[PDB]
């Protein structure tokens, strides 16, 4: 029966101390706070703000089984502040994989936070007064909980599938001019140490050469870079002067350091690989904990003889006020970038 | 039950000598204007107005027996007074403690906030002109005990924890650099060729203004003072002289653990100026949390009893702490611990 009491005060302790040590970190700690950090510290202050508005309240109401005893006006606001704070976390996860475009050339930040907490509320303001004191209320509302469902869920649901499936062919991109260069100057590497005359070992050296510029796409990586382009200069001018002889150990002596660097760009590589995949992982579970919810809250509205579930819609309740505390935990469980605790 | 009275009387008195204490201690010292003080003068204006407009008339409707014989139009016009009052000592509470936040984390910006802190007192205030002299209202007595507590605590108490975990990173970081240059030191006095000490010497003016972040003037001159330093052995070492920077950098040991005891001793006095936002937030809470929690029960259990016998003891413990503040203000921090 009061298994909403256990699981509420559990969740509701959770999501107090979860998002809170989130905006503990950042304000605190000045290498950790980017723009990045900066939307997730709105996200999550977002979520602790609906610990306190809509989770206290809402559990007192699931307790008496939903039935509410104050007026119109006190459950007005708690509803409608409850869909400004879901509103306004889904447009923080809007605005977060927005930002996670490094692909563009401090920066405005602002406009994009301002911008989700207003939309957050000009969706969810429109209470028109319960929608006008509507007849026999006794203890939501007709073509504007479709708008709080398509505005507030499926609008940023295909935000969040196009700003992934963009990230997956950008990355695939970068990976794919880089590549390019990969296998340049192997090529390149082994044609010098099989040449014939004193052209080929001039060809190999231009296109080794050539490939160094096309990397250059994106503060230690740049001291290693500037190294080996003398290196492969001086090989240039040694090929130049018809000493194949001597670059194939110029080319060895090439070799032997640039993999030295190989295995310090592949940690970047993985470095931001991981990013992604955490990424993923945020808005895999927001997904998750959140579709059920609004998947009912449209179709039960909008399918009146089909069955709704009293239980499945406490469930989904429960499942995307359960994701509210699950960002959270997957900055930290599941991403190990933040170090401060 | 006369002690009542008695307890009500001395509290009164209390009060006032507290608050007018804070008012005459800050018109006759001249150097309490910063801005660490600079919220006080609005607790002590919003003191005295609750001990003049609310506790006269409060304790005669406490030893009238909760009867109340004025207007309910009165009536409402002191409740709106205790409201506003209250959440105007709540809030600025809550910007004392943004305001050592802010200082931790980084002019004058601080006027818009007392000024919004006021105006917000006022209009939680204002639903009294549209409303026994309790809080005869269930919406509004929620959202008064929601607005004007249960978020500035919260919001006080993490701008608290942020202020510690900043103060800390502050530490660590000075702490760092404190061993980095130990390192550099000490591998200076045992260097060997020119690129190692050209290397290291810039890896200690990289620490030493890594960690340039009426005394904290004094602090920052010890910082160029050793900059210019190491500029002068880095100046005579890439002239090719090996000996000429050790000779430099015994100085400049002398000037690192020279500086160490000011450093230490600001880190004392930023965890002594810390200690009494733990102990004032702290009582704070201890006097207004039983009061409001019971509040915002009563108005969410109806039919659940609430003795009146807790409302007068919450209300006593509630004005305790506009009673407690100043004298809290008082006792710590060596602005008003040593000129008494
Ligand atoms: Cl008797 C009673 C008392 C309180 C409540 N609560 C109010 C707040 N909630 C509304 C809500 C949660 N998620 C949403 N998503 C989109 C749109 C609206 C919502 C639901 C729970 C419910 C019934
Ligand atoms: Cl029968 C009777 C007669 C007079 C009173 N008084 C009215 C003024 N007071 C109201 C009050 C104290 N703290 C608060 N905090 C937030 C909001 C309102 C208040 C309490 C004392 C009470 C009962």
């Amino acid at each position: 029966g009061a298994a909403a009491l256990v699981g509420g005060v559990l969740l509701i302790g959770l999501v107090l101390a979860g998002n809170s040590l989130v905006c503990v970190s950042v304000a605190s700690e000045r290498t950790l706070q980017t723009p990045t950090n900066y939307f997730i510290v709105s996200l999550a202050a977002a979520d602790l703000l609906l610990a306190v508005l809509v989770l206290p309240l809402f559990v007192y109401s699931e307790v008496q089984g939903g039935v509410w005893l104050l007026s119109p006006r006190l459950c007005d606001t708690l509803m409608a502040m409850d869909v400004m704070l879901c509103t306004a976390s889904i447009w923080n996860l809007c605005a977060i994989s927005v930002d996670r475009f490094v692909a563009v050339t401090g920066q405005c930040q602002l406009l994009l936070i301002a911008a989700t907490w207003l939309l957050s509320a000009a969706v969810a303001s429109p209470v028109v007064c319960g929608l006008n004191d509507v007849p026999g209320r006794d203890p939501e509302n007709r073509d504007y909980v479709v708008y709080s469902s398509v505005c507030s869920f499926f609008l940023p649901c295909i935000l969040m599938l196009l700003l992934y499936w963009a990230t997956f062919r950008g990355l695939r991109r970068w990976e794919a001019d880089l590549e390019d260069n990969w296998e340049t100057l192997n090529d390149n590497l082994k044609v010098i140490e099989k040449a014939d005359n004193a052209a080929q070992v001039k060809d190999a050296l231009t296109k080794m050469r050539a490939a160094a510029l096309d990397a250059q796409k994106a503060k230690d990586f740049r001291h290693g870079f500037d190294i080996l382009v003398g290196q492969i200069d001086d090989a240039l001018k040694l090929a130049n002067e018809g000493k194949v002889k001597e670059a194939q150990a110029a080319a060895e002596q090439l070799k032997t350091t640039r993999n030295a660097y190989i295995q310090k760009y592949l940690k970047i590589t993985g470095r931001e690989r991981k990013a992604m995949r955490v990424l993923a992982v945020v808005v895999g579970a927001f997904l998750v904990c959140w579709t059920p919810f609004f998947v009912v809250h449209i179709t039960r509205a909008l399918c009146p003889a089909c069955f709704v579930s009293p239980r499945l819609v406490s469930a989904v309740t429960w499942l995307g006020y359960v994701n509210s505390a699950l960002n959270p935990i997957i900055y930290t469980i599941f991403n190990a970038e933040f170090r401060s605790v």
